[PDB]
């Protein structure tokens, strides 16, 4: 298997592959099902209406007391049930309020100046010295090497398409401490202005007009654990990867700053990761709505960093995902909430949670979120059943690579089974080896 | 290999009745007799500020290390930018202050604990007390948390620092370096790890230590003493910090307590030897079968019942007896060519244990000179096996190497 060959074979000519029409407007982040008032509240198993994640907490507690690893899924014993939720909770250690979405708060600072690392290194002046490299070719190789050190399994570069940057972010006022954060969330516009550096005022989050590029990282989840979806070990690989995302953003932003440029971290905030990942060539959009990659299918998390560092954009990739999703529909048939459409792509949002004006499969994300308190987790059944999540999809016919169409026709064993560092799989880890030739052309 | 070379139970570190616990302030990094070193202009400064001055001089002169020309100034800058960034999740080079910043001895105030409070995992008594099942659970968690190697030992208090270097609890970060103080670490009959005005208190119930190996990148370490060796060192310190926090939270959410440490609290090499990760060596590092000495260590202390691993003997002592390659290549002649003794060469060694006694002030003195963290000893050690070619060459996630990553695969059989 040769993952670099595969990406070269399916590379497209330059240009955003996302098809849009005149109804396209930037999307206010509060509209996501996690944050919008219509979807935020969900009943728990006693019928009490609560913030969805508190209702899900109630189900986790109920499952542990009943020796279960998920909905109607008996564990080996209560201790095993406990252990899965302890692993899940611990995975979130470096993530604020399920996704790090507040810009320029906590780990997501838009300047490095107050960070303990920046203060310690201040005598060297790396963040104040003008860049010594302005060549986009060399910078792309340097920043991608740094990205791999920082924990990305995939990395790509695109020009920043502002259509996918949230029109307004969900955040908290700068004087609000963490313990009041969930009670004091506000909206704040993200605007683009002729300023030298990213800056936040009382009224606006201001991205400079010089912010040309977005660097997108893929953070691979663990296949054995995700295949337990919707049960607790799928929750644990999800959670650990959010902390890996946070570390990636902070590491990479510091590298970029110490190279003489500015950098904006984001994790789940600032803009729509799937669209950036498609434009940076990590993969293609899919029926479930995730970015499907050749190496991991959709079983990969995304984060991204915005910067004025000159870079060479990667080419988008077309390995036939759209045509497979047209005929496959496994995620839609297996979805426990029937949130995923079995119909064609349109430009018309299904509800407030979708951004209208771009051609995509339109899914009902209030239905999806509704299953999370019911199951006490983050589901993931769609990722688990997608044939691209299997490690065995690619075959070579003597001339070229192709997808094997035959692919489209318990938790105790996970705890007792194969694992390796960060949940990566040495049987496939060669797929993400990188040399200069595949970092920049 | 690890099963083939398992020893019977029992600490393999030979001691005499002279041995006493070692005050952390005695390390060359911290002690007043070794802390101040001249820069290249002759100005005496804290040694790491003099090393900063050399990094700046090298960038200006288009160098990646001492008398090592870079491809250009841009390349020199990029190596130091990568090094500085690697340290993002590490306080003041090593996270040594206990119960400060990332190294909290309780999870109660952490943002993650607060968010998860309604589930009550940290307040609920353990549902598992079987050390066999716990050892399998916690080692699985350790691999998720970024350890390439993990082992368990009973806690030997001889390797716990008698007094830690820390700061007063209300001193802000901007004043930390100027207000470092000593503070005793003591063991008492208390329910939970607790810090008073006077003492860091570890419970007498704190039976076990979990030791993690965090693998460095071979291509980058082989550029020692130049900048890319500094970068793999730095990134692994941030990996250490995330490992400690992740694992401590897992242990707490299982109903036990956990003390993180990174480079603080105690001597990692001794813990790693007792937990079976590897053997002590002439250079002083723990040499592992998978990585040689090219691996960083961190550790977590806990009352969670666990099954101790066996120490390992794969012949490092006898190999180091005749090798002496690190000693001949050491740019500061810090590593001895003589035999092992129980007598330290200076304040920086803990006397009373059989080891190769090295002069660690000589080692530190080379760091301002070279503008880095050296590492030549690690780079040349047989067990471990230009900068433009590294930047243009092979890399993979976290610097791990897919040619060898199968060596750290793990199933239950090898976890307990
Ligand atoms: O983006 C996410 C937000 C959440 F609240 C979750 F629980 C989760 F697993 C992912
Ligand atoms: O343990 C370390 C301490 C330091 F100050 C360094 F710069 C490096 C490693
Ligand atoms: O000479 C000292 C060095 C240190 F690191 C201290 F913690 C201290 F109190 C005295
Ligand atoms: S399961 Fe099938 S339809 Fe759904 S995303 Fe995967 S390939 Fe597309
Ligand atoms: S996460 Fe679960 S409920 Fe949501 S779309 Fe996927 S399968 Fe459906
Ligand atoms: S780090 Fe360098 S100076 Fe220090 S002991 Fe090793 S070779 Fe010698
Ligand atoms: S270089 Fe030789 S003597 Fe030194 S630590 Fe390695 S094997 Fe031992």
């Amino acid at each position: 298997k040769n993952a670099a060959e595969i990406r070269q074979q399916f590379a497209m000519t330059a240009g955003s592959p996302i098809i849009v029409n005149d109804k396209l407007e930037r999307y206010a982040e509060v509209r996501t099902a996690f944050t919008h008032p219509t979807s935020f509240f969900k009943p728990n198993y006693k019928g009490e209406v609560k913030p969805w994640f508190l209702s899900a907490y109630d189900e986790k507690v109920r499952q542990i007391e009943n020796g279960e690893n998920g909905p109607k899924m008996k564990a080996k014993n209560v201790g095993e049930a406990r252990a899965g939720r302890a692993l899940e909770a611990a995975g979130w250690t470096l993530d604020i309020n399920y996704g790090n979405i507040y810009p320029n708060r906590f780990f997501m600072l838009w300047s490095g100046e107050t960070m303990t690392n920046t203060q310690l290194w201040a005598p060297v002046g790396l963040d104040r010295r003008p860049p010594d490299t302005t060549d986009p070719v060399e910078l792309t190789n340097y920043v991608k090497f740094a990205a791999r050190m920082a924990g990305a399994d995939l990395v790509g570069v695109a020009r920043l398409n502002r259509n996918w940057v949230y029109s307004e972010a969900v955040t908290i006022p700068a004087d609000v401490p963490y313990e009041q954060s969930l009670h004091k969330e506000i909206e704040k516009p993200i605007v683009f202005k002729d300023v030298p550096l990213p800056i936040e005022t009382d009224d606006e989050l201001i991205i400079p007009n010089t912010c040309e590029n977005v660097i997108v990282a893929g953070i691979a989840m663990n296949r054995e654990m995700m295949q337990t979806a919707p049960n607790s070990m799928a929750c644990a690989t999800t959670a650990f990867c959010y902390s890996r995302m946070c570390m990636f953003d902070m590491w990479l932003c510091q590298f970029i700053r110490y190279m003489g440029y500015y950098a904006i971290p984001s994790c789940n905030g600032v803009g729509q990761s799937v669209a950036f990942a498609v434009e940076a060539g990590l993969g293609q959009a899919s029926r479930m709505g995730a970015c499907i990659t050749p190496e991991f299918g959709p079983n990969v998390r995304l984060t991204k960093v915005f910067t004025n560092m000159p870079l060479v954009p990667d080419k988008p990739i077309d390995f036939g995902v759209t045509e497979f999703c047209e005929t496959c529909k496994k995620c839609a048939r297996e979805c426990p909430s029937k949130a995923i459409t079995e119909g064609p792509r349109t430009f018309e949002g299904r509800s407030i949670h979708n951004q209208s004006g771009k051609l995509q499969w339109q899914n009902d994300y209030n239905k999806c979120l509704g299953y999370w308190p019911e199951s006490g987790g983050y589901c993931g059944v769609c990722v688990a059943v997608c044939p691209f999540t299997k490690g065995n999809i690619w075959i070579h016919d003597g001339v070229e690579w192709l997808i094997d169409n035959t692919r489209f026709l318990n938790i105790t064993e996970v705890w007792d089974g194969k694992i390796n560092t960060y949940g990566l799989d040495a049987d496939h880890f060669r797929d993400t080896v990188s040399f200069r030739k595949d970092r920049v052309k």
